[PDB]
């Protein structure tokens, strides 16, 4: 059964609730991004209408084979109408393709739903500049003061900086990257580009890269792995016993991996500057951790929120606990006060 979080009143809209079977009253399901948590239970045999950006629609159709007919894309920043309802997408700031959406109810009320998405001052410059919302949707996954993390341009200076520095000392070393979805694809491609190389990878992933409308994309990835000295592997693959499995198969090319893995938050954050960050070695191998989120930061959310100055927040991110959901309501409280509304 669906949540209540994830049904719009006074409409027959679901977000991200494909999991749940036929939605009593649902004439069209949103998806915000093609994040499988989101997606769950889309497949070919779907067929109510989907709304979703252009780039999830062409995962949608290539990756999940959901039939042609009921992919409705719709372009961003523009007023459409769908089921006598007028709705704008906008972008999330999160993975490609992700999308918050803006519902203009028949009744006067306005309700954003970020999806998931990292706040930005950007955002107040967009189409919500104009009106007023009433309630607020809101991607909570770092709702709490302790969660800071730099900001992208400085975890992509880092990695650059490491990259090439060891590989311009040895020549060669094999750079290797892990991913499980999509989302994130800035760290391995400006590791490629400082190191004038294409970004080696499964043929799997080479399909998911190119359903994202990435510019100049043909001239950055590749499936021959013998012409790459940048690799993409699975997440699970990235630890020391996996990576030695893999430079066996590089035929005596390499003598050297160092890998990254970006994850969102991790406590080493409340200690370590990102210029700070050292790797776990083993032997001819080193792994670093890097901080690359594409969440909204605790101050990062504040801020955005007391911008918008919502009537009510409905968070759809940590609401399993009675514990985090009391948190969540004691900042959202701290908010209001501090600034007024
Ligand atoms: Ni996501």
């Amino acid at each position: 059964t669906c949540p209540f979080y994830k049904k719009i009143p006074g409409t027959g809209f679901t977000v991200d609730a494909f999991q749940y079977g036929v939605v009593e009253g649902c004439t069209a399901y949103f998806l915000t991004h093609f994040h499988s948590d989101h997606y769950a239970g889309l497949s070919k045999h779907f067929t109510f209408p989907v709304y979703c950006s252009e780039i999830t629609g062409n995962l949608l159709k290539n990756k999940l084979h959901v039939q042609e007919q009921y992919i409705h894309p719709l372009p961003l920043d523009t007023e459409c109408i769908v089921n006598g309802v007028k709705v704008v997408l906008l972008d999330a700031n999160h993975c490609p393709g992700a999308v918050m959406i803006l519902f203009y109810l028949p009744n006067g009320t306005v309700i954003l739903h970020t999806g998931d998405f990292r706040a930005d001052p950007s955002m107040e410059r967009s189409l919500l500049a104009d009106q007023k919302v009433h309630m607020l949707y809101l991607d909570t996954t770092y709702c709490s003061p302790e969660y800071t993390f730099p900001s992208q341009q400085e975890v992509i200076r880092f990695a650059i900086n490491t990259a090439f520095e060891a590989v311009t000392l040895n020549p060669h070393a094999l750079v290797v990257c892990g991913t499980y979805s999509i989302g994130k694809e800035k760290v391995f491609l400006a590791i490629a580009d400082v190191l004038g190389s294409k970004v080696g990878m499964s043929q799997e992933k080479y399909k998911t890269l190119q359903c994202l409308n990435i510019p100049e994309i043909n001239s950055l990835i590749t499936t021959d792995m013998c012409s790459s000295l940048v690799h993409l592997l699975p997440m699970m693959q990235i630890n020391f016993k996996g990576l030695q499995s893999h430079l066996k198969k590089c035929g005596g090319k390499y003598n050297q991996i160092l890998a990254f893995r970006p994850t969102g938050w991790t406590h080493s954050n409340k200690f370590t500057r990102i210029a700070d960050v050292i790797p776990q070695t083993k032997g001819n191998i080193s792994i670093y951790g890097i901080p690359y989120s594409e969440h909204s930061s605790y101050l990062e959310m504040k801020r955005f929120v007391q911008w918008l100055k919502p009537q009510k927040i409905i968070p759809t991110v940590n609401v399993g606990t009675w514990k985090s959901r009391s948190t969540m309501e004691k900042y959202f409280r701290e908010w209001k006060l501090e600034a007024g509304y």
